[PDB]
């Protein structure tokens, strides 16, 4: 398993909105097409949100995932990673239900309460927004992404009972320290899949110093008992992916995180970003991990042990 | 102004509770004695909270500061820094009122929403808590210390109109990036008094790498247009103060931040921690800044241009 | 500006002086093997070729002026790549021997090593000692007392002597002190910006190849030189592509070549220098960046031009 | 646990880099050096780092005989650990440099971990006009000083001096010296706990920026883990800033006129003890305590002050 790089592809998310790009997957069949194409391009893990087909807004209901999860599983042995973040305005009670019902191999777990600033995107996109909800959502200066110590404890206990393991989303140093508290108490066992998230307004930035700081903090707190993945938001996506691959870590791409393929060019598919990451990985002389290798690296329960 | 180190003394705060130490100042006269003693020991800035005299709980009313501010000002020319943090469970609308009414030279300004974990303190102190409010407060696993982007913009505009400048409390990298957003928009003007806070549960830790990361980030984001202060929580108080003093920064001590004088000994006065910091500063060949020197370094309006 | 944003210079160091012929049949030795290696690497995308020469009989380092005569003109006739002539030679050599090729040929670019250091080749004994066919290889790799001499007076001498010929330098910095040494000379005005600073990772006697080492060298160069430098990196051995990727992702330039790394991948020796250039180019293009042309490298590095050399 | 919070102060009383014309307070004669050492120990320095000088012209003297009126005198007056240089002056050969530590078998000797340039000529801008001695001008003006410490040299010193029970203070002037030490440590030529001194601010070595300090510390942490004790040396005006960083980070500190001639703004340091007192004030201001010689011997695993050949 040495020299295997796990590519996670986050195909749609809840931060970008449909008016920002006609390539953002919205319908259930657009999301499954995107996931299947990304897995076939080399993504061992697919990170999934759902959306209302009517207006494209985030949909975190249990039923929203039924036409998504089984469809991808019939076509691909990729590891399906179900969000517990949903949209950052949502409550824990709403957010936990899909992963709780579907008992996936992986679920995201956001490790601290934070501001979430989407209003930067309002300068670029205000003129082309076709839905009022996009204007209100992106303009909201009071978004709080809630993940208290009690909330995280509750998600760890509830979802852990179903065999689900977590992608721990850490947006700044404090989230690694928060994770260390739960690790020391034994509420999660290794190996920890720790994803350091760079470049979001409200989180740490995407400077090389930020990347090395999160890596050296994770090394110190968890030593050998974790696997490192990175998420570089927006135009930082491939720079930070290349840093991680070169440093022994794993890589997240996807239109959830970055709508662009180059300067003034939108990415047309999730698979396209997977191919770019795979080109970097193979250029390093490394190899992209298969789903089976990702399951071994992350000690996952298996694609035949889920509730879909 | 070269080689002057500003010592801020935070005399009581809202995180420690009275059952933890008989030396924690509770009454107005205890708080004013503490402030005057700290300033005479060499603290140029006194950072102030108030408490209910009955049960010692945090009191962020305008009236609670009335027997405090004028008494200190009559005895000392120290810069009085009024909290806008209050207790981390409080709303912005409650927290803003003292600084809004009294128009101080300096007020704290917390730069991001974050978890605040006090339940660790339950390990050492649970057996000696005298008040039920202390059990409920310390045991609360769902504390959200709220400071959204809209919140912070509101405090900046409202208090800046009274001539108040801020001590920007930055508990992790994202808070420096948050501050950069407002600085770039012109909502606060330099020199920025940036206090990097280490070792709180919910914030960055107190490792030397954590200190350098915050310093390097502030240097890159703000260049020469800021003044750096550190707060090392608990047992980290003097180590981190010494790092800052040796690196051209400023220092915060006080029983708000650390109840201890050494292993197994409570600090009896705020002044005693000021004296320890002053011993480090003078050992380095530096000098402790006077209040007038702090006002020049921080571009403050003056101790007699306040509403008390 | 626009024409140079996102352009990554690939330097290819085709043979060097550290690896020895017994270590790989693909190490270029003869003048024509070296020119073939340089031309193929340039055609694969290397804008700069970094050059040493070797004795054709035993493959040992040859830093005579004559050794470069069948090399430089041949490559220039076939490629417009910038030719970077070593002033390092082998680390056992004196300044008086090392300076003569660049002094004579007046290249656009010459390496300039920025500090005296131990140079340990004995890490190569474990893998290679038994297969060494030449006694000179055994004596060289086993030498525990190699001093790679680059005193303050030496570096000043080389700066003055080669600078008079219009040659600009690739400043080879093997640890923090070499950046500080360069800052001393920059402050005295003995070299002018933009400084082409190459930070070298993983050599025994130099800094290692840990990611922290890379960031430390980058941060130090940023603080000392601000905007007035161009950053390149070199990772020894299996660190070569990892460190090239870090630099490309951070706004720097990259060096590959069999002078630095004999491998193409896991369990696979590199058959050509071009192969390593293609791997670096795949990383650069995967990032959405582009490989710089020789003309772009000349502009980025403020070089005198391929028509202004003595060959 | 009883050694928790103890900070070793080493005092380097004269060295070989500063020269007599730079300061009348730089110790030169044997009795000036012993007075300086005893005063520094009494101020709280648990280790004294020693060089000797020719009494006639003040130039570095690394002969065995030069230490004869020094080592026994200090030992009679103080139980401080005596650390004998094997660096001498940076122009000297290994064979000259090794002889005092080989003969006297000290508890501690310096061990410089890599070959490097040594730039003294910046000191000419400040001090050129007051230089009395021809040797001072030609030494400080020499742009070609190579402080030689090859891999072969270091191996030879480790083997020879280790046979006398001497343990080393590994002087690391840049990252590569830590990596060089890691090579010998992995080969078993030195055993822990390694006493690793990171030297900041010399021309030819790493600078004295806070980034340099944390970089050297995080490198030593990664390469040696728990099996080392950290000391710092900040050259010149960085002396107390870098000492304070180390004390606040769990390390130990070196002061002395070997490293810094100054006390403050335009004020020469009058004694070594004065710099020990400043370091001690920082240590005690942190709530830590200065280590005694016995505590330094335990922290550094030294053979004892009665196990030396003087
Ligand atoms: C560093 C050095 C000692 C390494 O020599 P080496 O032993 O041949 O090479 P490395 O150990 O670094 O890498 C080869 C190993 O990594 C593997 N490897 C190489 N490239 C790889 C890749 N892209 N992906 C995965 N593995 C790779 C090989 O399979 C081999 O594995 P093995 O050790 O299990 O057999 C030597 O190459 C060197 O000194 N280079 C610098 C020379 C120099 O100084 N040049 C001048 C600079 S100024
Ligand atoms: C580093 C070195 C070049 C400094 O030389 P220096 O000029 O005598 O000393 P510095 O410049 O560092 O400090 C003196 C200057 O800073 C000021 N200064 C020094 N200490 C100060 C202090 N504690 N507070 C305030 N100012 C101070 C002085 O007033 C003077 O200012 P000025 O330049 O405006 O006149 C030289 O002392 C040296 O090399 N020391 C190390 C020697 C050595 O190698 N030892 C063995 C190492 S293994
Ligand atoms: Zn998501
Ligand atoms: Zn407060
Ligand atoms: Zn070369
Ligand atoms: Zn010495």
């Amino acid at each position: 398993l040495n020299g295997k790089v796990i590519i996670t592809c986050a195909v749609t998310g809840a931060i970008h909105t449909p008016s920002m790009s006609p390539y953002l997957p919205v319908s259930a069949s657009e999301i499954t097409d995107a996931a299947i194409g990304a897995a076939e391009a080399g993504a061992a893990v697919i990170h999934l949100h759902a959306r209302h087909e009517g207006d494209g807004s985030p949909d975190q209901s249990v039923e929203a995932f039924n036409p998504i999860l089984g469809v991808i599983k019939q076509a691909s042995d990729a590891v399906l990673n179900i969000t517990t973040g949903g949209a950052p305005t949502m409550s824990i009670a709403e957010r936990i239900q899909p992963a709780q019902h579907y008992r996936p191999e992986l679920a995201s777990l956001n490790m601290g309460t934070m501001n979430f600033g989407l209003f930067p995107m309002l300068n670029r996109y205000e003129s082309q927004l076709k839905h009022q909800w996009e204007r209100n959502y992106l303009g909201n200066k009071d978004i709080i992404f809630r993940n208290t110590f009690g909330d995280v404890e509750h998600v760890m206990t509830t979802l852990g009972a179903g065999g689900t393991r977590f992608e721990f989303e850490c947006y700044d140093t404090s989230h690694l320290y928060n994770l260390k508290h739960f690790y020391d108490r034994g509420l999660v066992k290794g190996p920890l899949f720790i994803q350091t998230v760079f470049g979001l307004m409200g989180g740490i930035g995407a400077h090389p110093d930020d990347v090395l700081h999160m890596k050296r903090t994770a090394d110190r707190l968890f030593g050998q008992d974790y696997r490192w993945s990175v998420l570089g938001a927006g135009r930082n996506q491939l720079n930070i992916a290349a840093m991680s691959a070169a440093m022994g870590g794993h890589v997240r791409v996807g239109l959830e995180d970055n709508l662009w393929a180059g300067k003034g060019r939108l990415a047309e598919t999730n698979a396209q970003q997977v191919r770019a990451a795979r080109q970097i990985v193979e250029g390093l002389g490394l190899e992209v991990a298969t789903p089976a290798e990702a399951r071994e690296l992350l000690a996952l329960k298996g694609g035949d042990q889920v509730n879909f």
